[PDB]
């Protein structure tokens, strides 16, 4: 980095020299009129070259050499070490006229060299390296660089209702662990020369994306000073001499979103005071960039940590059977005394090289059913983020039973190491329901899960988790797509009828259904129901094809589970018997909603059929009864579950998302 | 592309097959309960494979072979050619039970194969190729692909005031030449089977970015039908049998900008009618993408075409001398009877493989000076674009004397083949003036000129063209940065004073300045003026350094022209004598504002000095007097010029801009 500094006619120039730059110095303008030649002296730690029309020559500290004065003959001045109090760093130029060897005048440049570097951990190893040359840019990939920042969206102490990043204050030092470190490293003499100051700053635009704190240790305890952030765009730094470091802590306030890429910048400048009423001149500027870490979703193949369950206190069978299931595993069971846990929240995570933690996305509230956000999960290293439609009204498709994510896949040679987010929608020309733009824009902005829209709008509730799920294949690295299938159910019922079981009864033991006496015969004979379910099978197959295309799946990767639906006035489907596809997946152990299918030899033929599909693959099935407490099934489920999982081993910043 | 089609239990399925896909076909669900095995027949142009648990085997048109019925034994069905009226394309499956070889039932699939492809010129050669496999994506670079669209911002006929793209109508067929072609190619029998239609569509979001027209040739003349665009999101296509093509013409309505990347999409779907009140099912969808071409600026090194000049009718010397200058060249001179031509307009261009033309950017109006846009240049193949601040108020920095562009440069190994846009600004912490966000966002969004902000706010008017310009070096591929320099002027004046010329007078022949009797002595003795100009030289040098850094320039690339300024109450500079740096550059021929400097031996010493710098490089200097008609110079110029240049040879789409 070359910087222009002119000797001044007749007088002397004093300048700060910042290490890592060099000066090109005009000696001609300061020369008296009529002067012919010049000579120079310089001090030990100042390197000086005479550059004549591009050709550079090193010059001794005290030589007698003379050069012709020319506008194209200049000096290049370099220093390799900071000034100390013992320094006198200078270059002096003497001018001579035609006759005589005694100087007729002199001009000089007195220098104070300092080091100024704003440093961050751009190599993503957790420690802050000295002046990474790539620190001012951010590149994706295994070879990529630039520093990473977490949205500090958890809450360190319960005494306040709001996530840590909602204010300009820091209370507990634990908060600092969520933050990225930025160090201003300087070296120099006891003080900066008169007329200089060092200033940290950010743009107005980034002022709502970050906050930056400095830790002071005064007499009565540690304190946290907010030096940049909301309503603070700059901070004048107190300079200390010798070799010094100022440690700062940086928090992100905002996730990537529509209109915000996730990149923010922080600057330090050495400023020179010119005079009153005139702006200070930036002499030197150093810049670091941060990318705010995206919100990432966990597919069913990732190790389970905690099973969150919501049901009424008296649904005993459900609780007993869920507890049993979870006891087969190392997961914690958490119970709250009823679909909200599945529909209103999605457990994601965020990760930076230094730190990571789970973060809840809270579903938008309509004002009818959900008038209030659920913030009660907000805690230490458990974060919160939400999006609220300003104009667009919320529908059932905004619920998070409509939000899922695939396992890692490769499609046409493109790798999606974090899987792909899946959300249900309607056909483009349909005028049907679609998840709100604000939420779709959010998921898209995270970029690393490259969302795909499926077709869920043929379902009354309209959730992808009504028709599909993923399960790992035990003892392998592979997984299966599970699809609800009405054709499988009809095939099975028709076989059992042929077998003499046509009078086999469904919903056995549900007292509220008994008067209906629904048998296999009654189902197979219902002609309109057959046509409705053929149509629903077309809707399922349309999704099957999208999933095969966008996830790179073949028929080998798919298992069909018998399902059956009834159609409403809108020509949308609701479950005829509980949807088995929407199941609790804890590795090889699967909690599957109990179907209450036709009994053949005192076993549910749906249960036996599902066991016959899954068990050969090493999957262990537990059927979970959530409906008996209600005595009947009308197509709605009254319980919900959500599994919080360990994050991917693969680091999101190693991905290379499409431009 | 695999697509799911199930045989239906007991009945027959009729389907359209779109070429380029293939069907996976479930034969198991349609089999009666109890059936054991199946066999199949198929027609000549239907290829059928039996796939058993992943293993595929080709099957003859009429064999007797039988396979076990299994959910994992399916068919894969392919066709390589479209159906005609002579086609009966079918697959028939027969089912058999345990005992006996006579079929107990059959299910069949009757097929109509058609070709549907939406085609664009994605290989950027100007002709529309058949089904480019990359047509659905857009990639930068010499190896890149995807189709390009012009904003159709010119005006074909004068009878309407507005640019062509402001409406939904097309009047003259000449308009079509500005448009990109998109062809829907189909092949098939006389009609689509019952229950199908083909539909073109766009998203609501793109509906204000494009319009799409179809040309009809009815009895009374050619007409232009607007089928997609504003308030039209879809169009049902009239299908014609045999091998057919529908030619469409696509126009862009909008340049890339903040919030619009420039990419738009157009879709065609084959839709299947399910029943009343139910949405149609997209069966097949094909997509093409367009990128709208950015607005690009031309640097001084590009060949001049037309010199636009604005001055009062009676400034005769100016007109005579500009005419003389232009006569040395092949350029057209266009005169309008006064800075607006330089300040209110920037001549850019747009280019697509098929077409290109110049486009004027019109400076934002404040409501004080400019209350009205200048649309009078809008014409055939001369386009118009403007940006209006909604909130932010316009300042002098919004004028286009503050908007320039560098010649092509390479910086730290990164190539900028189109050069870089340069706009003047203030220091970040200064609270000074800055070009409006809306215009800055626009230039940034064009992406291919990667704009750089310089520091212009030390100048009263605040324009980069007050202090710097570029000129080519004749007989080479290189160029020079020209910088105003106060130090050069003081050096020169001090030499002439030493030489005995201190009483040499400036502004000689300007009657309104005569009483001031400004001499070299008077200038050099003015102490406060010296200090002001030392400060202005610091402002110039700060820019010099930015330019060297961001353009990859060395001192070898720069020539300093003597300049001098006076300071106002705001501590901002205005020219003491006309700024010579802001000059008309027509290749080797340079119109330079006449400085009216001190006369030495009856020649202006500023003119002789400038000739001595430039002439050795093969540059020919003509000094142009725009001030004599005014009898005095107060720091304002009353004439303006703008040179319209040929576009770069390098195609913008061959660039690879940073992510
Ligand atoms: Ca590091
Ligand atoms: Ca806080
Ligand atoms: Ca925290
Ligand atoms: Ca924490
Ligand atoms: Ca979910
Ligand atoms: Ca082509
Ligand atoms: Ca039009
Ligand atoms: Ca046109
Ligand atoms: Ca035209
Ligand atoms: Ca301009």
């Amino acid at each position: 980095r070359e910087r222009t500094v002119r000797l001044q006619y007749g007088s002397r120039v004093e300048a700060v020299y910042v290490l890592g730059t060099y000066l090109w110095t005009d000696v001609y303008s300061a020369a008296p009129a009529g002067a012919q030649t010049f000579s120079l002296k310089h001090s030990e730690h100042v390197w000086v070259e005479v550059v004549r029309d591009g050709e550079a020559e090193e010059v001794a500290t005290n030589g007698k050499q003379r050069w012709l004065l020319s506008p194209s003959t200049t000096l290049r001045v370099t220093m390799s070490q900071a000034s100390t109090e013992a320094s006198s760093d200078k270059v002096t130029v003497n001018y001579y006229d035609e006759e005589g060897s005694i100087p007729i005048d002199q001009a000089g440049l007195f220098l104070t060299a300092i080091e100024i570097s704003l440093d961050v951990d751009a190599d993503r190893d957790g420690v802050v390296e000295k002046n990474n040359p790539k620190k001012a840019s951010w590149t994706w990939g295994p070879e990529g660089q630039g520093a990473i920042l977490l949205v500090n969206c958890d809450r360190e102490t319960p005494w306040l209702p709001k996530e840590d990043c909602r204010d300009e204050k820091v209370y507990s030092k634990e908060d600092l662990k969520d933050m990225s470190q930025m160090i201003l490293r300087t070296k120099g003499p006891d003080r900066l020369p008169a007329g200089y100051e060092i200033v940290l700053y950010i743009s107005m635009s980034d002022s709502d994306k970050v906050g930056v704190f400095y830790v002071e240790n005064p007499f009565f305890g540690q304190r946290y000073i907010h030096i940049l952030g909301r309503r603070k765009l700059y901070h004048v730094v107190k300079y200390t001499g010798g070799s010094a470091e100022l440690l700062f802590f940086v928090e992100g306030l905002c996730f990537p979103d529509e209109g915000f890429s996730g990149l923010v910048s922080i600057h330090v400048s050495l400023l020179e005071y010119m005079a009153q009423d005139i702006p200070l001149t930036p002499i030197f500027t150093d810049t670091v960039i941060f990318r705010i870490a995206p919100w990432i979703m966990t597919p069913n193949i990732l190790p389970p940590v905690s099973v969150f369950v919501c049901c009424m206190k008296d649904n005993y069978l459900f609780l007993k059977e869920v507890k049993n299931l979870v006891e087969k595993t190392n997961c914690e069971l958490k119970v709250c005394f009823d679909r909200w846990i599945q529909d209103e929240i999605e457990f994601g995570y965020i990760e930076a090289p230094h730190k990571g933690f789970p973060v809840v996305l809270d579903s938008p509230r309509d004002g009818n059913l959900k008038d209030f956000p659920v913030k009660e999960l907000l805690g230490p290293d458990f974060g919160y983020v939400t999006r609220e439609p300003l104009f667009e009204s919320v529908t059932s498709l905004d619920s998070f039973g409509n939000l899922e994510v695939s396992p890692p896949v490769t499609v046409n040679g493109k790798t999606y190491p974090l899987g792909r987010i899946l959300i249900g929608s309607s056909f483009p020309l349909s005028g049907g329901r679609r998840m709100t733009k604000v939420v779709r824009d959010f998921l898209k902005a995270q970029q690393v899960q490259a969302p795909v829209e499926l077709y869920s709008d043929w379902l009354t509730v309209g959730h992808v988790d009504e028709f599909m799920s993923f399960v790992p294949i035990p003892g392998t690295k592979k997984f299966l797509l599970l699809m609800a299938s009405t054709s499988a159910c009809y095939k099975l019922f028709r076989e059992k009828q042929k077998d003499g079981h046509g009078e086999a009864i469904m919903f056995k033991g549900l007292g509220g259904m008994s008067s209906k006496r629904i048998t296999i015969n009654k189902i197979l004979s219902n002609e309109s129901l057959v046509q409705e379910n053929l149509y629903f099978q077309r809707c399922l197959d349309w999704n099957r094809d999208i999933l095969k295309k966008e996830l790179g799946l073949t028929e080998q990767d798919i298992i069909d589970l018998p399902a059956l639906f009834k159609m409403d006035e809108d020509h949308r489907a609701r479950a005829f018997f509980p949807n088995m596809v929407n199941m609790i997946v804890l590795d090889k152990d699967l909690g599957i909603p109990k179907p209450f299918g036709p009994q053949v030899e005192e076993e549910c033929c749906l249960e036996m059929h599902v066991r016959g599909l899954l068990e050969p693959l090493g999957l262990e099935c537990t059927f979970i009864d959530d409906i008996s407490a209600y005595h009947k099934f009308l197509g709605e489920v009254h319980c919900g579950t959500n599994v919080r999982r360990k994050p991917f081993t693969f680091k999101w910043w190693h991905m290379v998302p499409s431009r």
